[PDB]
Parts: C-alpha cells; sequence; structure tokens
C-alpha cells in the first residue's frame, strides 16, 4: 500500500503533465496521495493563473464575516457575525490596520504557536464564498472555472442526468481568520488555489481516521453532539493541534504559500488559518472514486448546515431513503 503512513504529499508536475487534471489526480492517488487527506501541487514554472492581481480592488465583498470565538484556547467555537459591505481594496487596508495585521514573528511556527494561544481574543473579518473566479479565460491548465462538473461526473460515471452547476468561490483572509473542521459537502473533493498575499496553514486528519475526530468532537462540544448526528457540517468547531496530540488523534500539518494548490480529498476533515492578507480561490470537485463516499457522506437534518442548491440531486440520486428527511432540514 503506497504512503501507508498517511504522510501530506508534494507534487511538483511538469507543464507536459499540468495538462490532464483528471489524469494527474489519478496519478497522485497511484502514489496514496489520498491518504493523507490533503496534498499539496506546485504548478510548474512557466503556468500563471493570470498576468497581474493589480486590478482587483474593486470586487464587493457583500457580507464580511466577524469571526467571534467562544471556549477556550485550543477548543473552541466560531459564529459568523455579518458586517457591511466592503471592497477588496478596503478590506485589504482593514486587514493591514494596526487592530487586524499580523504580529511579528520568528517564522511560521512562531506564528502558529500566536495563533493558537491568542486566538479566542480577537474577531477577524473574513470575506467568504463569494462566487467568482480570478483565474484568466485563457488560462488552459487547471483553471479553476473550467473544471468538469460534479454532474457531468455523476451522469458519466451512474448514467442520471441531474440538474445543478458547480462554479468556484473566493475568500479574501487576514490573519486569524479560521476554517473551521470539516469535510466537504457529500464527502467531495475540494481544490484550492492561494492567488495572492500571505501564507494558509493547514491541518488534515486521514480519511480512513475520521471517525476517531468524530468521536473527540462529540466528546469536546457535547450539547452541539446532542443536538445534531452530523455536527461537524455546521463549519464552527476549532480543536488545536495539542488537543489533537493529547487524544491521540492521528493528523497532519502544511503551509500553503501563494502560487500553490491545495486538494483535499473525499472524507479529509481540515481546518486552518490564514497568516495575513491573501485571497484563495477554491471548488469542489468528484472522480469516479468519489462516488462512494458520496453515498455514505453524513448530513445535517437539524436545519443549521443550509446548503446549496445542486446539492439536492446528490442526496437524491446517492441517498434516497436520506432525501425526504434532509430536506426537512433544508425546507
Ligand atoms: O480557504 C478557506 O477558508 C477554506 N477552504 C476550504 O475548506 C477548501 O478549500 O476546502
Ligand atoms: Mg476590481
Ligand atoms: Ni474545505
Ligand atoms: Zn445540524
Amino acid at each position: 500500500a503506497q504512503n501507508p503512513n498517511c504522510n501530506i504529499m508534494i507534487f511538483h508536475p511538469t507543464k507536459e503533465e499540468f495538462n490532464d487534471f483528471d489524469k494527474y489526480i489519478a496519478y497522485m492517488e497511484s502514489q496514496g496521495a489520498h491518504r493523507a487527506g490533503l496534498a499539496k501541487i506546485i504548478p510548474p514554472k512557466e503556468w500563471k493563473a493570470r498576468e497581474t492581481y493589480d486590478n482587483i480592488s474593486e470586487i464587493l465583498i457583500a457580507t464580511p464575516l466577524q469571526q467571534v470565538a467562544s471556549g477556550r484556547a485550543g477548543v473552541f467555537t466560531q459564529y459568523h457575525k455579518k458586517k457591511k459591505a466592503m471592497t477588496v481594496g478596503e478590506y485589504r487596508h482593514l486587514a493591514n490596520s494596526k487592530k487586524y495585521q499580523t504580529p511579528p514573528h520568528q517564522n511560521f511556527e512562531d506564528l502558529e504557536r500566536k495563533y493558537w494561544k491568542n486566538r479566542i481574543y480577537n474577531s477577524p473579518i473574513y470575506g467568504a464564498d463569494i462566487s467568482g473566479s480570478l483565474f484568466d479565460e485563457n488560462t488552459k491548465q487547471w483553471n479553476l472555472g473550467h473544471l468538469g462538473t460534479i454532474q457531468d461526473l455523476l451522469e458519466k460515471e451512474c448514467g442520471v442526468v441531474i440538474e445543478g452547476v458547480n462554479t468556484p468561490y473566493l475568500y479574501f483572509g487576514m490573519w486569524k481568520t479560521t476554517f473551521a473542521w470539516h469535510t466537504e459537502d457529500m464527502d467531495l473533493y475540494s481544490i484550492n488555489y492561494l492567488h495572492l498575499g500571505e501564507p494558509k496553514t493547514w491541518y488534515v486528519v486521514p480519511p480512513e481516521h475520521g471517525q476517531r475526530l468524530e468521536r473527540l468532537a462529540r466528546e469536546l462540544f457535547p450539547g452541539s453532539s446532542r443536538g445534531c448526528g452530523a455536527f461537524l457540517r455546521h463549519k464552527v468547531a476549532l480543536i488545536s493541534p495539542t488537543v489533537l496530540k493529547e487524544n491521540g488523534i492521528p493528523f497532519n500539518r502544511i503551509t500553503q504559500e501563494a502560487g500553490e494548490f491545495m486538494v483535499t480529498f473525499p472524507y479529509g476533515y481540515h481546518a486552518g488559518f490564514n497568516h495575513g492578507f491573501n485571497c484563495a480561490e477554491a471548488i469542489n470537485f468528484a472522480t469516479p472514486r468519489w462516488i462512494d463516499y458520496g453515498k455514505m457522506a453524513s448530513q445535517c437534518s437539524c436545519g443549521e448546515a443550509r446548503v446549496t442548491f445542486s446539492m439536492d440531486a446528490f442526496v437524491r440520486i446517492l441517498q434516497p431513503e436520506r432525501y425526504d428527511l434532509w430536506k426537512r432540514g433544508q425546507d
């Protein structure tokens, strides 16, 4: 078995190998990359997402989210308070202000220490889940706005035509902005490209060990657990690496820098934080190997997780018994 210790793998495709997206994902899996839950892909040196970022300041962040924490430094939840709209240029100025900017630090490890020590005492503002793309339309390779769609994959594998569309989302981050422990909707893959700015640190649990994370989460968030049988779908809970280590949960960590892709694999729990002002783009995708994960994916039916139009069809076709109760949650 390849990559039996479930380490995060880093790949360096040539421009020739960067032509066929599906093929390269299958290659990475042939080397065991999926076992980690997360992989890094460094694009060929000749490749670019677009010519410059000089003209992005007038993108609107219609609903910036202030991420307010409750709990203890290593075990907390966050809620998102909606703020007034601002442009990317306004947000970047805010991120660089004395109140919100990255503190002085020695290296990524020192900054990681400061994050876990101090995150709960601040409420950074996140521009998340903004439909759109920063890839130039002429970028032919690994353009996240030109991927094959999950509906087309399901149709190719299973023969059923379904409604729904699949488009990318932009994320504008600042120091301490946080992504809670989650897997993707319907335990899909994701791909994330860091277009610009400061790094993003990731934590991930191997798919084969995901239930160990879930059992810890039920112990650490006991009222949330009683409220919903899949409360990590709410995307609100954080657990530090120190706490994971104290409880024997297998995980790995890596820092993504501007110009790099990350791929998350089906049922790979992940969480993380941004180091400073940055912009990422991400989208879900599927392969044939995903279908079995989609069939088995947990669902939130308490009503909190409330997700896309396109997830309907996935539940209806892959999980017809759940369909009924899940849609009661979504209506
Ligand atoms: O970058 C972020 O804030 C969150 N991204 C992801 O969870 C992803 O790409 O799967
Ligand atoms: Mg603009
Ligand atoms: Ni994700
Ligand atoms: Zn729920």
